[PDB]
This record gives C-alpha cells, structure tokens and sequence, in this order.
C-alpha cells in the first residue's frame, strides 16, 4: 500500500538477496540448534552493539595477546570449546602442541641441554655424547640449571616465556612483518634441537593428537619435514622413518579412541632451499605417496613467502611428476599469496598453485585482489585454508574484521578454518580460531550456520577419499548431535 | 611441446586474463604517455622491491604522518603534482583549504577572538560586539595573544599545531576510531566560530578553489551545510544565501581562470539531528535543486556513521521527494558504510542508499563485504568515492594496501579517488590521495593507465549534465596533453 511499505518490501528483498549468499546460508538448524544459535547470537550482538554505540573497543578484533583472556571469559567460547569442529587441515607438526608440554616433559629428560645464544634467546637440544660441541653458545645441562634455580616453577615459567610468542604483545614488541617473522623463525630454531629427537618428537606428535582430540577436533592434516629425527648415538633417519613413526602413533591413537577420525601427513619443504634439494624432496614425496597412498597426502613449500623463492623458481621440480611417462599425480598444498603485495612475485604464486592442480591453498590473503584467480580456484574446487590468528600475528592484518577473505566468506567461497601453528602463540587447537572467525569474519546476523559450515567444509575439502569422507562425516555427526543435545539440556530449563 | 614452455604459455595466458580485469586496463597510452608510465613504474617498482626483498618498511603504506615527507621527496609525487587529475567529487567545505590560510589570514583580521577550552584546544571565533558571550573559556583577541607571544612565527605555528590533526601521528596519539573521530569533531568545533563568518567563509571557499586549481584539479563537487553564515551584527543567513555566495565566487573564479572546469555544491546534513530537521533540510534541498539545478546537486547525510542514526531511521524524510504528486527526484550522495562492521545498521545503510537511487556512494568500505550490493551498484552505475588517507586516519584501516576497495579496483568497479577533508590533516588537494592510490591500491605493474582512468571516471561519474561532461573532458584533455608533452620533453633525451 504505502510507498514506505513498498520501499520496505523491496528493502527486505534486496537485503535477504545479499545476506543469503554468505557461507553456511544453506544450513538448516533444528530447534535445539536454534537454541544454541540464539545463545551465541545474544552474546555476539551484545558485544557488537556495546562496541559500536558506546564507542568502546571491540575486543574480539583486537590483538590475540590482549583479547585472549577476554575470549577465555566469554560463554560463546565455552560453547565453541564443547563444539566438535571437524578437522584442522592446515597445521605444522613442530608448533601444534603446548609449549608447556615441552617445558614440563621434554626438558625434564636425560641429556637435554640449554644455552643462551647471542640474541638472548634460550636454545634447547638433546645430545647423548656429553655436552654438545659449540663455542657460539655456552651449553649447560637443564637438570643442573633447574636444580640451581631454587624456584623450579619460576624456572619453568621463564623457560616457556623465552620460547613463547605470546609472552609480550607481538604487535608491539615486533611491530613489523619482518620483525615478527624473525621472531617466528627464532622460535623454530629454539625448538629445533630438542623437538627433532626421536622419542621427544614421537611423544610431541602424540600430544598433538591428544590436544586436538580434547578440543573436539577429530581429524587433522599435519605438514611435516619428516626427516632429521636423531638418536642419542647420532643416527639420523630419513623422511620415510618419520612418516612411519607418525603412522604408528596415529594407528595406536585411533585404536585407543574410536571417536577420533585420524590424521594424514603432508611433506613440507622450505622456500629458500636450492632447486636441486627441492627436486630431491619432490621425488621423496612421490615415493612416499606411492608407498603410503592413504597416509601421505602430498607436498608443500613453506617458509616466509615474501623474501624467499617463488613457486615459479621451483617450477622444474614441481613439474617433475607431470612430465613422467605415464605422468604421476603428486598432490600439492601450496601456501600461496600470504602477502600484502599486489601483482608481485609473491601473490602471483596463486597462478602457479592453480596450474599445478593444488588441492588447497594456504591463506590466499591476496586471492581476493585477483578476480580470475578467485573464480578459477572456486570452480576447480580448491578450498582456502584461512588461519585468522596466524594472519594477524604474522603481520598480514591488524584488525581481524579487515581480513581479506571476509567478502569471499560472505559470497560462499570454499574455505576452512585452521590454526597453522597454535602452540607458538599459546592458542587452543581450533576453538580460538573458530571464535575469531565467529566474532570477526561474519556479520552480526551470523552465528551458528557459519560454524557448522566450517565444520562441514573441514571434511568436504579434506584430502580423504570419498569413502573416508562419508565415514568421517558419520563420526562427526555423532559427536555433533551429542554436543547439541548436551548443551541444550544444560541451558534449557526442565 | 616442452612441458615447461607449455606451462609458461598457460601461465602467461592466465595472468593476462586476470590482470585485464583491473580498472583502467583498457586505457591505451601514446608513446609519450608510455614514457611517463615507465618513469612512474621504475620508481614504484624500485620502492616495492626494496621494501620486499631487503625487508624494510614500505613507506607509502604507512601512516600519512610518517610518510608525508617521504612522499614529498619522490619523483612520482612530482609527476602526480603536475598531472591534471580531473575532479574532486568528495570534499567538505570547511576542510578543503589549508589551515595555514586560516592562521595567516583569518586570525589576522579584526574581531577575531581565541580561547583554550577545557580540553586544552584552541578555539577561534568572530564577535563584532566585544568579547564573546561564552564565559566557559576566557575569550581573548588573537591580536593581543600574538603581541605577548614574543615570537610571532612560533605563535602562529602553535596555532596550526593545536588545530591540525597531523601535528602528531594520529594512529599513535589517537589509537582508536572513537578517539580520532573525537579529534576530528574537535577540529571542526575549533574552526566553526571563525569559519562561518561571512567574509571569512567567502574567502575560504575562494581559497579552496584556488588551492585545488593550483594542484591541477579543474572541477570540484563540495559538500556544505550552506546555512548559518553570520555577520558582525549577528545576522544569520539561510542556506540560499550561502549557496548564492558560493555561486558568485565560482562564477568569478571561472571568469578569471578559463582552464578551470568549475564547482558544484551538495547539501550535507548531520546524521544525529532530529528527523524533523532532516525533513526540513530535504525540503530546502528540493527547493534549491529546483531553483539552482545547474549549481545545486543534491543531499547527503554526513557525520560519524557508527554511533549515529541509520539511513532507514530517516526513511520518512528520505522518501519525501518521491511521494509528491508528481514525484520529485532529489539526487543523493549518501555517505554509506564507512565502517568495519558487517550485517549491522551501518553497512546495511548501503541497501537504503541503493534503493534511494543515490548518484554516488561515499567511502563504501563495507560494500565489498556484501556481494549483491556490489553487483546492483555496478549495474546501476553508482560509483564509489574512495578517500584513502581519510579512511586510514579516521580509523578504518592502518595499512593502505589492506584497503577494502582494492579488490573492487582490480575487478573494474566504478570508483573515483578524492580527499574528503584534506586541509584537516595537512594533505595536498588531490595529489597526496592520488599518490596513495598509486602506491597502495593497484598492483606492481600498474602506474598510469590507472591514474588516467581515475581522471576519466572523475568526469564520467560527476553530477554534470551530458552536454557539460563533453566540454569538461575537452578542457581536461587539453590540460592533460599539455602536461604529458611538457613532462616528456623534460624527461625524454632529444
Ligand atoms: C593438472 O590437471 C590437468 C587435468 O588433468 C592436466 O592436464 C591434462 O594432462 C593430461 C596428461 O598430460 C592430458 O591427457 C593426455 O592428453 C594427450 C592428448 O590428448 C588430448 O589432446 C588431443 C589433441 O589436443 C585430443 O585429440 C584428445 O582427445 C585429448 O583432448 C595424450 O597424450 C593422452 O592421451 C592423455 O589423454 C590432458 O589432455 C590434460 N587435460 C587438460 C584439460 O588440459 C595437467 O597436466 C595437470 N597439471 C599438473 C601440473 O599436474
Ligand atoms: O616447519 C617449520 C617451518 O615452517 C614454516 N612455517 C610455519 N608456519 C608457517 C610457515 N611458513 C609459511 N607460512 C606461514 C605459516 O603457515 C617456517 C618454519 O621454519
Ligand atoms: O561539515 C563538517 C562535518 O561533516 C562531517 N564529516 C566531514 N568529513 C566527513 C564527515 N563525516 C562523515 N564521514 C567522514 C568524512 O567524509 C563531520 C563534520 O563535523
Ligand atoms: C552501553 O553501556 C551501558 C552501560 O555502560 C549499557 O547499559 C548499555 O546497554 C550499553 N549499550 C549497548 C548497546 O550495549
Ligand atoms: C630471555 O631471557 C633473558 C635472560 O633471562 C631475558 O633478558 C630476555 O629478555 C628473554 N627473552 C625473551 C624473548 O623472553
Ligand atoms: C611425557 O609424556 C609421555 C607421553 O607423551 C609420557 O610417556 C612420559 O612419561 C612423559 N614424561 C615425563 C617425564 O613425565
Ligand atoms: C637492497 O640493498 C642493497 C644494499 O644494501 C642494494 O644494493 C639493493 O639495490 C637493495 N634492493 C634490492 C635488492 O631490491
Ligand atoms: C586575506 O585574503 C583576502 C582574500 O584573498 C585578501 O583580500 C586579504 O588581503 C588577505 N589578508 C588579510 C585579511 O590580512
Ligand atoms: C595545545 O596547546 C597546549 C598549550 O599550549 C598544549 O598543552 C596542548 O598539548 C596542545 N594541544 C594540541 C592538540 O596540540
Ligand atoms: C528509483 O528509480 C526508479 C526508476 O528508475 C523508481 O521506480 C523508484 O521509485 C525510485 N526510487 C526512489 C526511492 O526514488
Ligand atoms: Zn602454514
Ligand atoms: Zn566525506
């Protein structure tokens, strides 16, 4: 009737037309699921409106250092903690478990040594033939140092404080992409000596499995170098040994916990190695994918993407599987366009990843800046592994609401949410990144369809076979319905 | 043939396909324009590669406070300075001239008083009836304080410092959207008393025109309140008086400088006023658009959009022109979705703006987050006024390379670059925002086709009639050809 009423009808048409395109709009919720969705929506909308109208800071989009405790004090984070989120498809094996486990378990073992390097960073290693040979760092046995500390708890807390990235605010202590990446590489060099010892590495991978299961994540796809596992006698094993160790741990864990879906491993090489070495690693990946077709997925090039070699620089090595007669199909999981640049060597790695038939693309922070690349990656079914906390800390974004992949989420783009390296910055396996996605990557009228669609895409866009995908969806559905029923009974009066 | 060569063919075909979607990709440059583009590209690529590979900060992406002098020492900024950029379609009348003009001219006039308010901010006013009526701050003539100052240059520089937003780094001293918006409103309240005096306002608008012509901008569309211009006797004039004053100044300026295209005015109301006041402003805008259709353009709601009323909240007043018999078509230039939020009232103001047949959208920072809104605006031809430095300073973004509208640039969306309030933060009329757009909003292989497309879209998406647009483009083409010829003769060896 009224021109105002006709305008409002057209407004509802347009707004529904726009808001139905977000990822997860296809989700239909049962009444109990709607109860949980309303529970989450109330808190999220209260926070959004309090920040917007009272003109106060929106903590969910703040630095994870400052917002971590705040997140830990919200009811919705408890809901997400109890929620089974499916799979974490983008992880690195050396920083996916608590640093506290390394401090309280690994550095308590025999022959574990420490030393303060030239940069005032603690380094931990394992050497069975007495103190290790090094003059650039004065090595002291950790047992004697802990005994001499007097206060053992303070010593362990300091040991975690000199290793963790969250001891101070990374956005302040390392206020540049270069500085924070230097701190990240320093963290890895600190943990390299001790974490590559074979027993400690096996127990650390076991801890990765346990911690991700406890956070109600049932499936993982872990990137690992797989080689360099050493013993007290000095023996250094090849990548196949590491793959077999991971496989045995995973099979034992699956035997213990039937609710767990499992784990699969991707081989990661470095973006600054010689093309000869990268070709050697590609050949190793081909052999391991042949010999272990169900557990070994493929190959990936990791390391800081801006200052190191491009995908094209390794092109020969990456084309070696395809030039065979018959051609061999080696899957890829490229980190691509993890950069703030445009039309450079870094973000144009997206073209290489798409042309090399990559299974998934890590980050894709510059993907939105390339229209045809986005279209082609969506058409081919290449999902994007978005790691919001990783992208904030490692210098890509500062306000998480300004993340580059938010519009792609709002237009139903194939995406999964993962943590990259959770342990380095003291983050939960997937619930903290899920909370960040819920509070920063979707609109005010989006609470639970988004999270359930992320949980579904973590299985759909995994590397599992179709039969494995169906079985994994069955297990995840069992856990999800159990969680929904328990939460609703815990919140709904009777 | 060669697998490497065939892959390279596919890769270059894909990259050409993707990079042709960018704004201005269809621009064809003459050989002289190619020389200028090569110079700009060399400078830009040097900066980009030095920042990326040597791991040093990319200064153009930093805060305008820190990067201002660095920009002032580049060759590309010199070229942009000499370049006629067309028009500035997003300006505000009280902050489109240098603060130095107010300090060195206006506060040297008679009847000008000053006071330090309770926030230690200098406020300037004009009172022809002795000391000003307000006693909350002791009003003293600027002449007396300048006399007692000792160093007059230091006194005037302190005036500019207490007035300007760029005296300190706003991203540090006001590290919140709300705090920096408070500083912006404080700046406006500082200059309100003196800038609304009729002679000073007239000369300030004249100075706006002069400064924008000096920076090779030939056309402007300025948003103004147009009402409240007062005299020494206390007479307060209506919006028609101020509009006619602007029109007379513009006609005189056009007569003096034939190379100038001209100026047109938009009526801006504040989005926190009463609905009755906004309705009366809409009626006044209708009357002024009827009486001065060639000089008066339309209406716009300005002011901080996050904590104030939405476009829907004013729906009655906004639908008043269309409900008449016959319906009246009042053009709109709504500031829309200048926010980091999603699926809230602020960014859903885009739906109201689109349904109200807005000519252009101011900022539209969250437009990319809404796909159907972007598509519908693209179909309807609604351009977006991108003000990069304003979006950085006022708290929307920190790294300009993470600007939300960069992907829309890369997919050829209708946009025009402007400055919002340049004089507020010591920015050149349009050259600085153009340099920021060049170095932050387009790829490494994009220098001059982008800038020429910006200049062309500035004329296509103006409010000028179809007959006036051809003549405006003729003037701009004359100036552009002179600029290209002179710059090439100054750089080309022959
Ligand atoms: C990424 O995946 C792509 C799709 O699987 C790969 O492209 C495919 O590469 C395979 C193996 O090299 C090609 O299959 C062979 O093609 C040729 C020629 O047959 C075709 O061409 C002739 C004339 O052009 C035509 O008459 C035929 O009907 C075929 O169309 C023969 O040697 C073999 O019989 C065999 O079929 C595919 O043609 C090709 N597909 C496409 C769609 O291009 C690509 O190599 C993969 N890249 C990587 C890095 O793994
Ligand atoms: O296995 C350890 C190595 O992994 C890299 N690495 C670890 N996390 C990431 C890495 N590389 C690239 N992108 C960011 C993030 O996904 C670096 C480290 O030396
Ligand atoms: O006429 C002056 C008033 O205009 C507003 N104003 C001026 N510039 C802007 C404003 N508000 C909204 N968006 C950002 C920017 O474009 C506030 C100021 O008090
Ligand atoms: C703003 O804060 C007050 C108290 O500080 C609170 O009552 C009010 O609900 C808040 N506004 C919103 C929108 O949450
Ligand atoms: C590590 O410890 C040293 C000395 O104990 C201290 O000075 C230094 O700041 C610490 N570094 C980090 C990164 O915690
Ligand atoms: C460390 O944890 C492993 C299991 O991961 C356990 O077997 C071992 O006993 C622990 N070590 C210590 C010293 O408690
Ligand atoms: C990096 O710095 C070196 C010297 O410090 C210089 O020669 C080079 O041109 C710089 N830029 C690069 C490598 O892009
Ligand atoms: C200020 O500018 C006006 C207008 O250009 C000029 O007439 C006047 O002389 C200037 N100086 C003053 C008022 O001191
Ligand atoms: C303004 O001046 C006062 C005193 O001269 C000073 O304390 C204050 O910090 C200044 N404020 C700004 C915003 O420059
Ligand atoms: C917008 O224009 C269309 C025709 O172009 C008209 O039907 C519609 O009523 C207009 N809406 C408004 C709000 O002016
Ligand atoms: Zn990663
Ligand atoms: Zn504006």
């Amino acid at each position: 009737l009224t021109s105002k009423a006709a305008y409002l009808l057209k407004r509802n048409s347009l707004i529904e037309e726009d808001a139905s395109r977000k990822l997860g709009a296809k989700i239909v919720l049962t009444n109990e699921e709607k109860v949980l969705d309303d529970f989450i929506l109330a808190e999220k909308r209260k926070l959004i409106d309090d920040s917007r109208l009272n003109q106060t800071e929106y903590m969910p989009a703040a630095s994870f250092y400052r917002s971590k405790d705040f997140i830990d004090t919200t009811f919705a984070y408890k809901i997400i903690q109890d929620m089974p989120k499916g799979g974490a498809l983008h992880l690195h094996d050396t920083a996916s478990a608590r640093i506290d486990w390394i401090v309280s378990n690994a550095t308590y073992r025999d022959h574990v040594y420490m030393c303060m390097d030239q940069d005032n960073f603690v380094r931990l290693t394992v050497s069975g033939t007495g103190p290790p040979a090094n003059s650039g760092c004065e090595w002291k046995l950790v047992e004697t140092e802990r005994a001499n500390s007097g206060d053992i708890a303070a010593f362990d807390h300091w040991l975690k404080s000199n290793i963790s990235l969250l001891t101070t605010d990374p956005l302040v202590t390392y206020p540049s992409l270069d500085k924070v990446w230097g701190r990240f590489d320093k963290h890895f060099s600190q943990l390299r000596g001790i974490i590559y010892h074979t027993p400690i590495r096996r127990d650390y991978y076991r801890q990765i499995l346990e911690e991700f299961r406890s956070d109600n994540v049932q499936y993982v796809e872990v990137r690992s170098s797989l080689s360099g596992f050493f013993e007290l006698d000095g023996t250094v094993h090849d990548a196949e040994f590491g793959l077999n160790l991971y496989k045995s741990v995973t099979e034992e864990f699956q035997r213990e916990y039937p609710d767990f879906i499992g784990a699969k491993i991707i081989l990661s090489g470095l973006r600054f190695k010689s093309q000869e070495e990268i070709l050697n690693e590609v050949k190793i990946a081909m052999d391991l994918h042949k010999k272990y077709p169900d557990f070994f997925l493929g190959y990936d090039l990791v390391g800081q993407e801006d200052p190191n070699f491009s995908l094209l620089h390794y092109l020969d090595a990456l084309l070696y599987p395809s030039i065979q007669n018959p051609p061999y199909r080696l899957p890829y999981f490229f980190h691509a366009a993890e950069t703030n640049w445009q039309e450079t060597e870094v973000d144009y790695n997206l073209a290489d990843a798409l042309l090399l038939n990559t299974t998934r693309v890590g980050h894709g922070f510059a993907l939105i800046k390339h229209p045809r690349f986005t279209e082609l990656a969506k058409e081919n079914g290449v999902a994007v592994e978005v790691n919001p906390i990783s992208n904030q800390i490692l210098g890509l974004v500062r306000d998480v609401r300004n993340h580059a992949l938010v519009p792609l989420i709002a237009d139903d783009y194939p995406i999964v949410i993962s943590s990259d390296d959770p342990g380095a910055w003291e983050a939960s396996p997937l619930s903290h990144d899920f909370y960040v996605a819920l509070m920063d990557l979707c609109g005010r009228d989006t609470a639970l369809t988004f999270l359930k669609q992320l949980a579904l895409n973590s299985i759909r866009y995994s590397a599992m076979s179709d039969t494995e995908k169906v079985a994994a969806k069955a297990k995840w559905t069992t856990q999800w319905d159990k969680f929904v029923k328990t939460s609703v009974e815990g919140l709904k009066p009777h």
